[PDB]
């Protein structure tokens, strides 16, 4: 069997696929209404739940595209906003394209910040959105916390046009600071090591877990095969996360595999403890316990 | 900006449960996408035909069905799958290379080959996935020209990403046209558009476009340019039937006007049997000329 074929075990886990029906939906508006309906939702929710600040080396890294959107006058800054939003061909949309998601993600915390100062053109006073994006929008205030995070990742992720600019790769914690997860029902070696060397950013043992061919599919996206690419992603992706599994179940699978489902929350450190995100890992062993396929899924409610 | 332009009449409300389902469905295992679809297929053909593909069509795909019926069942099963996750072999690079009618068409004859059982059918008693079951309620709960855009999309959305179409209709005789009459209506443009387009007078229709103009389908971004458009025109566009029924005439900027038009489509793949709720929203520049034409599909009839 293909790690396409992978993608199928546990196949009743309820996954929360209104996420990407809401950035499916969000992805057809019109520039401005994208721009107007994040403002809208990052003004609401930030009303209880506050953005960690960005690293000091992501905003170094973006620190001159800034630079030059502040310079700009404001039908300009705000134009350059918009052909992000249209993923348009323009220099600025190819340097935000060759950022990691959090150097992106500081970018517009920043752009934020002086939006909210008025130092850079704002969302136009009494703006009213589209018949569509309203609806957008009250879908995502509909969300749980960890949804409607993962909805404006998304947004912010997709945006710009298609060389990897990323964050220095962290140090891995000391043995001795370390925590073990505990989980119900799984003792197995493999899921083990792999929570615990993930929470301590260890992403060089991480990675030895792995089958040569082996893959990792994250919420919503699709596979990233092969050692490389899985410890690419790690890096640039993947610090200081924080996983929390709760229980799972394991089973037989073909060719002397075994399939084991892990469910708990998992918080970013966008968020800290302030969002934990309702989380299923399926890991497919092979019989040696490598792990040939892992697939992270958001889940549609506690309820999964 | 033609992509400003996407703004007009923003408060038209077009169907975005179309895409939104388009992406839920992308998130399924491949067999469940499979099995999904063959559900669809089987009850939506107890009250609305397929037309037959075109001769030129079932030519140009005669290659890959034949090479598909020569395998053994479970290599048939592995094709179809490489099919819907868009993975890199031959066939899909083939089939990516096809119009949508091509691929239409190359499933139509596979549907009737499971149906009769000479190419490997979906598991006798199969069930989806819960995300698919859901997904398959959501379908069956739209509108008909809803359901088939969905099946539209699922269909040229897979394969692997050299153009193969079908030949040019000639168009048809002028002493033989009919006139489209809009209510409220008389620019020269707008009919003229409607008209050439109902003629498959594709010369004459991409005259009315500006050298930069655009013409955006529902739910895909702008095609830019004449060349582009014209392309799109006699790979895609073939055999429709525009039946507008009133509109709206406004000024816009720099001299420009803005036109929205309500009415019915048909395709020729369901002939009168399907009537699906369109809007068109014209810019034209101060001569007369198309900047950019939108074509949404409407969330339900109410919109019209
Ligand atoms: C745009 C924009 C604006 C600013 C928007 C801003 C500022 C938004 C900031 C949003 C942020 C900060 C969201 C952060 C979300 C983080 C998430 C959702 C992280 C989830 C990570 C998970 C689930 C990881 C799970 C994993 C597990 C557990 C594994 O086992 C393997 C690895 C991995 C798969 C990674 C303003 C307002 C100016 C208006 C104009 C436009
Ligand atoms: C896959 C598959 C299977 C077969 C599936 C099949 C066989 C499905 C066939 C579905 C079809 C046949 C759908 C056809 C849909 C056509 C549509 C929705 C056309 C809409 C056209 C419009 C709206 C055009 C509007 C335009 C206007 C008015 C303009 O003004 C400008 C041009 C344009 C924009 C084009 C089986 C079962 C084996 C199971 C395994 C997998």
């Amino acid at each position: 069997f293909t790690i396409d074929s992978a993608r199928g075990i546990f196949p009743n886990t309820l996954a929360a696929d209104v996420v990407p029906a809401t950035i499916a939906r969000f992805s057809q508006l019109n520039a401005e209404d994208q721009l107007a309906l994040i403002w809208f939702a990052y003004l609401e929710m930030g009303k209880t739940l506050t953005i960690a600040a960005p690293g000091a080396a992501s905003m170094q890294l973006a620190e001159n595209a800034l630079k030059e959107i502040q310079a700009m006058g404001p039908l300009q800054q705000t134009q350059a906003m918009c052909d992000l939003a249209n993923r348009a061909d323009t220099p600025l949309c190819r340097t935000y394209a060759s950022w990691s998601p959090n150097i992106k993600l500081g970018f517009w915390y920043r752009l934020g910040e002086l939006m909210e100062q008025g130092f850079v053109a704002p969302i136009p006073a009494g703006y009213q959105l589209s018949a569509n994006a309203n609806a957008v929008l009250a879908t995502i205030q509909g969300l749980e916390s960890g949804q409607q995070i993962t909805v404006l990742l998304n947004a912010v992720v997709d945006m710009g046009f298609t060389k990897r600019i990323a964050e220095p790769v962290v140090p891995p914690q000391d043995t001795a600071s370390r925590t073990k997860v505990s989980i119900e029902g799984v003792t197995n070696a493999t899921v083990l090591n792999y929570m615990d060397n993930l929470n301590a950013n260890d992403f060089d043992t991480l990675i030895e877990l792995f089958t040569s061919d082996g893959a990792l599919q994250p919420p919503f996206q699709r596979p990233i095969v092969g050692k490389e690419n899985v410890l690419r992603f790690f890096r640039e992706e993947c610090q200081n996360l924080k996983l929390i599994p709760e229980r799972g179940v394991t089973e037989p699978a073909e060719d002397g595999f075994t399939q084991i489902k892990v469910t708990g929350k998992v918080q970013t450190p966008w968020f800290g403890g302030n969002v934990g995100m309702n989380i299923a890992w399926r890991f497919l062993l092979n019989p040696e316990g490598k792990i040939f396929f892992v697939a992270i899924d958001l889940l549609a409610s506690p309820k999964e």
